[PDB]
């Protein structure tokens, strides 16, 4: 799979488990088209979102439903969600990992692109 | 000044200067309506986006145009921009600072919320 | 004020107030010599640690006592403290802001370095 | 292994490869005793540092030689190294992952403690 998402919890020092993730692809009319989605596993990871065939070049948005995650833990959060927007490029290494570290009023995201 | 944006550059250890910022507010029809925009100063700070009267309850999106920043410095970054989406003022007026720390393949964002 | 420390709380979305900070400087015998200390104010900022005359070339360690901060708030955190170690002023005097963003099991730190 | 270290590079969007990592344990006389060390793999990870038998409760310091990493890439860095100092506690989950995300003038570190 060319696209993986990993989510960590900075308050509990744990993977962020059962977090909803939605992936969108920018369509020609400039709107966001549903592309793939799922929920992070017990390791905070979401595998199997797409295939090499389907993951063509383009602009993609990964939406991490952080607000629901914190609410389920009884913790009051700031953001509605975390959004990661990037261009997939065939020249570059082949595999994309979108990692996010979550706190109630902050998040960090990085991209690990490898061959 | 109930909304301020601050942007730092993690590669240079400096304020991120001349970063374009667009603010949107979700409308009744659930689309993103333009609300305010500006560019960060020499200190990396963007003041004067809105007023207490204008900055009503709602869901706001702060778009930080990180790609245009890195590309103006001769660098090809990963993200198109950084998007910070939050409900504001739903327990009354607050002051929000949206801070962001930028690297070519990563960014952090945090919010400081104070009661005037 | 060539050295300033700023600390934010990522759980509350607020400045991290009353955070103890200890600064050390590596001595000729390669031990850490106490250099300055203080506590962050209501803004999360610690000013007045040192002077331009006193803040000479060297390797400095800024210890931020994150554990005592979280424990004073009734929380059991992971780290003992956050340590920021850097060479300073080796191309002449600079102004350093050491910023840190704190969560119970995580912290970020960045440096803003400017030329007076 | 109860202790793993992972290092990522925020400038290149890649694992931080061949980074030296030194682990120390605080001794009774308040000095730092060498405990384990190694270099991150091609995945940015350092496995096999210690064993359950040796990793007793105590205060540990993980030192990541970030300055040498950046110099080898021709990039001018700020920090001498990144230090992560924490108490190992037997009540807690058993496995500790110390993760660090590196930029030239900034770094983030988080702890993932799982069972
Ligand atoms: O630095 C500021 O004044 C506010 O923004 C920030 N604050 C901290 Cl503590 C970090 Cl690590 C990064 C940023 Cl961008
Ligand atoms: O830890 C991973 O496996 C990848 O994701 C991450 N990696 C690092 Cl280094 C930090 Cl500090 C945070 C995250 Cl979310
Ligand atoms: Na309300
Ligand atoms: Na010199």
């Amino acid at each position: 799979c060319p696209l993986m998402v990993k989510v960590l919890d900075a308050v509990r020092g744990s993977p962020a488990i059962n977090v909803a993730v939605h992936v969108f692809r920018k369509a020609a009319d400039d709107t966001w088209e549903p592309f793939a989605s799922g929920k992070t596993s017990e390791s905070g990871e979401l595998h199997g979102l797409t295939t090499e065939e389907e993951f063509v070049e383009g602009i993609y948005k990964v939406e991490i439903d952080t607000k629901s995650y914190w609410k389920a833990l009884g913790i009051s959060p700031f953001h509605e969600h975390a959004e990661v927007v990037f261009t997939a490029n065939d020249s570059g290494p082949r595999r994309y990992t979108i990692a996010a570290l979550l706190s109630p009023y902050s998040y960090s995201t990085t991209a690990v692109v490898t061959n």
